[PDB]
């Protein structure tokens, strides 16, 4: 009936140890030990991982008074704000809030995000000179940053941002939640507390001068490639009537941004980093860019969709490396699994990093290798073989962003330099909400075209 168990290594902290000490090589561990579905207690938590790509229907199908997701993310109150997303009063006004954000990734606003990737990009080569090392994930999470930051926010953030170190603000709160928040949500955090309410003053500013703006120049408010996310959350209600506050405003922000920093600067970094060490692939990388670039000097949405090989290639880093290595639902209701019932209160887990090295599913899963899906489907075998971005209901809404962000990224890089990686490919570091590579990630880099 119900599920087997992992023993407990003494009572309470039950396996925690184990967990802690590598969560992803524990679930691969335990599932050859105890088959496709089995629970763990984990710091006074029944936690039920399903590891096999056949049973993940269970999960991703179910409603959110079936399976929640607010019961368990909570705990990201204190970044994201009260009435936010998880913390929002309703699922309901939770999907509302995230369609705020999805409004302003629209395919007029991609036209705008190609042109400021070349001109954030633009101004960190001056800053690169013409040869040198560099940190990859350094790199990729500044340039990440400021281009997310004019993307979602608008421009007249970007002095704010070089004067007002949103970076390091950023750092502070990202590194003031540690995975431990989720089993003790009250562990208090002041660093993260000081970085977030000074990034809500600045968000503050930034509303109430975009107010002022929208006063003299509301003609803006008609054309689609200028609504920014700040813009919509202006200008947009709920679907009842009931107005928008400026903390609820300020906390989608927050948590717009948070998205999509770190992720995909992670992907970037780990994208980069294979497609150069690789002479094959970035042969065929390059092979690609050529064709589709042809005589222009300057990126634009239509290149970027035309580079399927660069995207097979993030995907294939995504498959490897995924940088949300657990996805998590708290049974409301209990609910079945195969030939068991997982009851009420249990914490189900699904693992894409687990899913991603499945021999079921990848032939030789150690190996980055593009052609895996591009060639030969490997993915499409079983329906959830493949859930970087999620499945079902609570799909990433910010994939094509993503995507479309990083291919701009890499791309735009290779144009203006030969690059190559320092060492062996890393590991990822379990040390993070967001799981990333172990430092260092150093490459050499030299511009392609010069003046000196
Ligand atoms: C490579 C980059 C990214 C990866 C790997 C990624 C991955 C994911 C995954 C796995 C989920 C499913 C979470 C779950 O089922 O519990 C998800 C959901 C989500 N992602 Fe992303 N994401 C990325 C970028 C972004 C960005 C840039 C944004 C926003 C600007 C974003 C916004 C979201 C949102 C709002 C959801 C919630 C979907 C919902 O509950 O309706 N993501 N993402
Ligand atoms: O940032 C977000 O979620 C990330 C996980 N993540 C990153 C990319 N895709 C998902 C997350 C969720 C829960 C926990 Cl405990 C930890 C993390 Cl890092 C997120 C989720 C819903 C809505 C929104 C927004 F308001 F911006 F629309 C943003």
């Amino acid at each position: 009936k119900l599920p087997p168990r992992v023993p407990n290594l003494i009572p309470y902290v039950g396996s925690f140890v184990s967990f802690a000490k590598n969560p992803v090589q524990f679930i691969i561990d335990n599932s050859k030990k105890y088959g496709d579905v089995f629970t763990a207690t984990i710091l006074g938590k029944e936690m039920t991982f399903l590891n096999h790509p056949k049973i993940l229907d269970t999960f991703f199908k179910a409603t959110d008074n079936e399976l929640s997701l607010r019961d368990v993310y909570r705990f990201m109150r204190p970044v994201f704000g009260t009435g936010v997303v998880y913390d929002a009063d309703s699922t309901e006004r939770m999907m509302e809030q995230v369609k705020f954000v999805s409004s302003g990734l629209t395919t007029a606003r991609f036209r705008v995000f190609v042109d400021i990737f070349e001109d954030e990009i633009a101004h960190k080569v001056k800053e690169l000179g013409p040869e040198g090392t560099v940190d990859v994930a350094e790199l990729m999470a500044d340039l990440i940053i400021f281009t997310a930051s004019r993307c979602l926010l608008g421009d007249e953030v970007r002095q704010y941002l070089s004067e007002k170190n949103l970076g390091k603000l950023y750092h502070d709160i990202d590194d003031g939640i540690s995975p431990l928040s989720f089993f003790y949500p009250s562990l208090p955090a002041p660093k993260r507390d000081k970085a977030r309410k000074a990034v809500g003053e600045i968000f503050q500013e930034l509303l109430d001068k975009r107010r002022e703006e929208h006063k003299k120049h509301p003609e803006r408010l008609l054309d689609e490639s200028k609504m920014d996310v700040v813009d919509h959350l202006l200008t947009q209600k709920y679907k009842d009537g009931q107005e928008l506050t400026d903390v609820h405003r300020i906390g989608i922000l927050i948590a717009g941004l948070f998205a999509g920093q770190h992720t995909s600067s992670i992907t970037s970094s780990w994208t980069l980093m294979n497609v150069i060490s690789n002479k094959k692939v970035l042969e065929k990388v390059r092979k690609e860019q050529e064709e589709i670039m042809g005589s222009d000097k300057v990126l634009d949405y239509d290149k970027v969709m035309k580079m399927d090989y660069l995207e097979a290639c993030m995907k294939e880093a995504l498959r490897m490396y995924p940088p949300l290595i657990m996805i998590m639902r708290m049974a409301r209701k209990p609910r079945e699994c195969e030939q068991y019932i997982i009851p009420k209160g249990n914490i189900l887990v699904v693992s894409p990093s687990v899913a991603g090295r499945c021999t079921d599913t990848y032939t030789n899963p150690d190996v980055f290798d593009p052609e895996r899906l591009t060639e030969r489907k490997e993915h499409e075998k079983f329906k959830y073989g493949a859930v970087p971005f999620g499945a079902g209901r609570h799909k990433c809404i910010g994939e094509n962003f993503a995507l479309l962000q990083v291919k701009s990224i890499i791309s735009i890089l290779l144009r203006y330099f030969d690059m190559e990686y320092i060492g062996k490919i890393p590991d990822p570091s379990y040390t993070s909400l967001v799981v990333g590579p172990s430092p260092p990630t150093r490459m050499r880099y030299k511009l392609r075209k010069q003046q000196h």
